[PDB]
């Protein structure tokens, strides 16, 4: 078939949608699925993983045994409810004996595992954990997730307002905390309780998280409400964990009680209750003792689950690969991907035949593909100089789609200072045809004309740009990368905004151009575009000099974090510099809109033309 397996291998998408999509060949088993997924992620501790299946409307859960083939698994469950109300998630179930230490040396797992626990914390107990706790744990994730943001960042009103009003505090703290307490007050608490977690790197935040959490949430063991006994029955909470084996208790608070160490389980057996109710009957045989320790579950399903667990642990505590449970060509498992909504309608109209393009010389070097210059011959019309953007690893089916997504967007745009889309060639290898800006890249152009480009032409470029940006701001499109490197010159008196491509996924940077919230929290809005335009004006006014020449990249973060700003360029009017510094207002909401910058530059233009 295939089948969507949710998991916890981090990715810069909304966490709910973290999966892999696996095409399986017929008698492929659960082991096989799992085996592929963890190898995508360079996992060492492979034995620790399992595959759980749950309905959505009902909260019962099924642990799928390694050997059970996926095929007979789908059939036997999905013989009741549609594949849409079934969710398969990979998880960590069988923990080794020093598991945190162990995982320290298995980064992907330690991460997977953190992500796993957090989620259960968020779902099960966060909303009634002690309140300094929610605070601390919340802080730890903040500290972890934004591993690039300076430790004192949250002392700035507006930084916090990005979290609160843009990212969502619900992402880090439980619902009850947030609405039980005054926004203004909450700000301060968070501020104070972050102080201590300010200098912790990622790994350390995770360990502190566990260390803080465990004392009040026991993710190290799994507890069960079940009756023990043979024909004589008593009532307990069974406890299975790597550090104790198999304990019970009833008591109140006082000590639990050992039953059996995993290195002692001879065999595992599970029937339905051979009597009145279909209760879960689990039959553990223990080294020495001729009495098979009987356990009674409230359902077979729960019996199945407990069996899995123990079985998992025995297959672990001993180097074994195969079951401790009594038994009453074609392991294809390719990792694929997306089944997205098709490309919007659509090309019939801006389709170009490849025979109508002569592909000349190379002029630019992209990530996903090169940019060449060429001739285009529409026979109704004369030859045309064009830019052609070509795709490198062309037949990665969804790489192609993300590619010519760029062509779709460019189709919606029509503006004197944004590079026209001429057409597309949608067949591998896909090309996109755009107008060719002959005088090329702005930086170089300025550098070369440093002593023959008057101040007036300089502000013209700035203006021309701002119009392009306003145009885009109006169409709610965020560019994410405004810099002279990205601006072409079609003419001595004419620049055009270029690019509009994708950088997914995720990935992980033009720091020296970046709005601080981009650097701290990875938000990119129109306001950060205004920031970057700021730097871009500077660049222009500095005749293509790089902001912060010879300045190291965490040196820049701090400079700016403190209050430093790029110096007033030589022979830049004082208004325009005033206009730049507004763009570099730290707090986003204080920067002007492009529509407003357009208007200023316009008048700064006229004044400077007449004087
Ligand atoms: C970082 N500067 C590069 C200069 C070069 O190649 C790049 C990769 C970049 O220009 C935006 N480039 C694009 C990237 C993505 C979409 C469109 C273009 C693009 C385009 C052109 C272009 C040119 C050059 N570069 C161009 C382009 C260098 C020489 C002048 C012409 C172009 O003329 N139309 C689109």
């Amino acid at each position: 078939r295939v089948l969507k397996v949710f998991h916890y291998f981090e990715n810069s998408s909304e966490p709910t949608t973290w999966a892999s999509i696996i095409r399986h060949g017929d008698a492929t088993d659960v082991r096989g699925i799992i085996q592929k997924i963890v190898d995508c992620h360079k996992v060492k501790n492979v034995a620790c993983y399992g595959l759980r299946l749950s309905h959505l409307q009902s909260e019962e859960v099924h642990w799928l045994h390694l050997d059970m083939g996926v095929s007979n698994v789908r059939e036997k469950f999905e013989l009741a409810h549609p594949p849409e109300e079934w969710k398969y998630e990979l998880r960590i179930r069988y923990l080794p004996k020093g598991f945190l230490n162990q995982f320290t040396e298995d980064k992907p797992t330690l991460n997977f595992f953190y992500q796993q626990v957090k989620n259960d914390y968020m779902l099960e107990i966060a909303d009634q954990v002690d309140q300094e706790i929610a605070l601390k744990l919340g802080c730890l994730e903040i500290r972890r997730s934004y591993g690039e943001m300076r430790g004192n960042a949250l002392e700035k009103k507006s930084n916090y307002e990005v979290l609160e009003k843009d990212v969502g505090l619900r992402r880090f703290f439980p619902k009850s905390l947030l609405d039980s307490v005054k926004a203004k007050t909450l700000r301060k608490l968070i501020q104070q309780t972050f102080r201590q977690f300010a200098n912790l790197n990622r790994e350390e935040s995770i360990l502190k998280f566990f260390e803080i959490l465990s004392p009040v949430y026991r993710f190290d063991k799994e507890c069960f409400k079940c009756a023990l006994g043979s024909s004589w029955i008593i009532s307990v909470e069974l406890a299975i964990g790597p550090e104790e084996g198999i304990s019970y208790l009833t008591d109140k608070g006082a000590n639990p009680t050992h039953l059996a160490d995993f290195n002692q389980v001879q065999t595992i057996q599970y029937s339905n209750s051979e009597d009145k109710d279909r209760k879960g009957m689990l039959q553990l045989k223990i080294a020495g003792a001729p009495e098979p320790l009987t356990v009674t579950a409230p359902s077979l399903t729960i019996a199945e689950n407990m069996a899995d667990l123990i079985d998992g642990y025995c297959r672990l505590v001993n180097g074994a690969t195969q079951s401790f449970i009594i038994r009453p060509t074609d392991d294809y498992a390719e990792i694929i991907d997306e089944e997205d909504t098709y490309t919007m309608p659509s090309t019939r109209d801006y389709e170009i035949q490849r025979e109508r393009i002569e592909l000349g010389r190379c002029i630019g070097e992209g990530q996903f593909g090169d940019v060449h210059q060429g001739i285009y011959m529409s026979p109704e019309n004369p030859a045309m100089a064009v830019a052609i953007k070509t795709c490198k690893n062309c037949t990665s089916d969804s790489v192609r789609e993300k590619f010519l997504q760029e062509a779709l967007t460019m189709r919606q745009f029509d503006h004197p200072h944004i590079v026209k889309l001429i057409g597309v060639i949608t067949e591998n290898p896909v090309w996109i045809i755009m107008e060719l800006c002959t005088l090329g890249e702005l930086r170089s152009f300025l550098q070369v004309r440093k002593f023959s480009l008057d101040l007036a032409s300089l502000i013209l470029y700035a203006y021309q740009l701002s119009t392009a940006l306003a145009y885009l701001e109006s169409k709610r499109f965020v560019h994410r990368d405004i810099a002279a490197r990205n601006v072409l010159v079609s003419s001595n008196d004419c620049v055009k905004l270029g690019d509009f491509g994708l950088s997914r996924y995720m990935e992980d940077l033009p720091i020296k151009w970046m709005a601080p919230e981009s650097i701290n929290f990875r938000r990119f809005t129109s306001a950060s575009d205004v920031w970057m335009f700021g730097v871009c004006m500077w660049e222009i006014l500095m005749h293509g000099v790089k902001p912060f020449q010879g300045v190291k990249n965490n040196d820049v973060i701090g400079r700016i974090e403190n209050g430093e700003r790029l110096p007033m360029p030589p022979n830049c009017p004082p208004t325009l510099y005033s206009l730049m510094t507004k763009c570099w207002a730290y707090d986003p909401s204080r920067r002007p809109r492009f529509t407003e910058l357009k208007a200023q530059l316009s008048t700064i233009l006229e004044e400077e033309k007449l004087q």
